[PDB]
This record gives structure tokens, C-alpha cells and sequence, in this order.
């Protein structure tokens, strides 16, 4: 099993990461055949090239991350809360989701599922 | 497809059944072929008789249970953040999960799981 010290430190990366545009830092927590399903009822994308190409289109525009609560891990699964928020246009919107990671047993992501909707996005 | 205001309306319905301690609204909440996995990673119980006893278990002890921030949710399934306190003998725990739950065809939850583990639970 994955401790949960691990898999908290790597929800913590994957934030600071995506804070910092550090694409290839993302890309190195997932597994090799990860998926990645976002938001949740969406068709799953799999394995490095795919996700690599999910998070580039992802940081098209700056987006501020920020953690919301503690993380939850415990047997090989994380669950997080955070919201990201950016401005197109002249406009800001803060999207706050609860994304669910599972890791194998090298301690990679193996499965990323983002769950939020409509009403989960909100003004800046 | 569920709608997200019946999901989250049934969240809701779930958290105020457990504050007043009332096993049948609980329960209805739930397919009669649901699972409930809590803490994730611990055997599920499936079907009424086991999710029933289930929530007997959980409700020998006086419970304050709260949402903490807004319910997410999309497709079929809602996750939600949310604290639960209970007391025994004047020792009071409190505990910080995230829930999943997803949804069948006739809005009834199919599958709960509970993921939080011991760095998310404060004794005393």
C-alpha cells in the first residue's frame, strides 16, 4: 500500500505545480497508462501522451490553484477540494471541484477523476 | 441522466437523516442494491439488510454531522466535503471525509464510498 504521507504530498505537487505551468512536474506523478476523466461523465482520456496533451490545453491561460481543505488518503486513494480560477476575456471564473486520485503501487496516479458541474463554477 | 439539484438535494436529505438519527430516511436513500464502502478500502456491504445494520452501527452514538462546503455534482454522482462529530463517555471525536455517491436511473444512491483516513479524524 501507498502511505498516506505520499499520496498527500502528491496532491500538494500536483497544485504547485499547476501553478507554476510546470507541465512536465504534472505529467511525472501520473502512470504511464493513467486515465484521466474531466469532468467526471466525460469520455476518459489514457496513457502519457494523451494526458501530457490534456494538462498543455489545460494551462492555455494563467489559473491560480488553490488546496481548500485537507487532503483525505487512505488505502491507495486520495480525495482533494480546491478551486482554480483564471479570467478570459474580462472574465473570471473560480471552478471548485473535489478530484479523486487512485495510485498504483510504485506511488504513480493511476486514475484522476474530477467531479463538479454547473453549479460548481462560479464569478470571479 | 440525474439532475444535479435532486443529487445534491438527496446529500442533503442524507446529512440531516444522520443528525436526527433517523435510520429509515437513511436508508430509503439508498437502491436496494446499493454498496456502501466506509473508509474506502474496507469490506463493502451490499444490499439492504448489511446497509441497514451499517447505519445501526453508526448511529449508537449521538451524531453532528455538517456540510462544509457546496456538493459537487454532475452525471450521475455527487461528492461532497463534510465534518462528523460524535461522544462517547465525554470523549468527543471529530472526523473530515469526502463521500461519493452515484446515482441510478431512478435517483436512488447505487454506491457510497468514504474516503478519510486517520490524519482526518481529531480524538479528544
Amino acid at each position: 500500500m501507498n502511505t498516506p504521507e505520499h499520496m498527500t504530498a502528491v496532491v500538494q505537487r500536483y497544485v504547485a505545480a499547476l501553478n507554476a505551468g510546470d507541465l512536465d512536474g504534472i505529467v511525472a506523478l501520473f502512470a504511464d497508462d493513467a486515465t484521466v476523466e474531466e469532468p467526471v461523465g466525460s469520455e476518459p482520456r489514457s496513457g502519457t501522451a494523451a494526458i501530457r496533451e490534456f494538462y498543455a490545453n489545460s494551462l492555455k491561460l494563467p489559473l491560480a490553484v488553490e488546496l481548500t481543505q485537507e487532503v483525505r488518503a487512505v488505502a491507495n486513494e486520495a480525495a482533494f477540494a480546491f478551486t482554480v480560477s483564471f479570467e478570459y476575456q474580462g472574465r473570471k471564473t473560480v471552478v471548485a471541484p473535489i478530484n479523486h486520485f487512485r495510485f498504483n503501487g510504485a506511488g504513480k496516479v493511476v486514475s484522476m477523476r474530477a467531479l463538479f458541474g454547473e453549479k460548481n463554477i462560479h464569478a470571479g
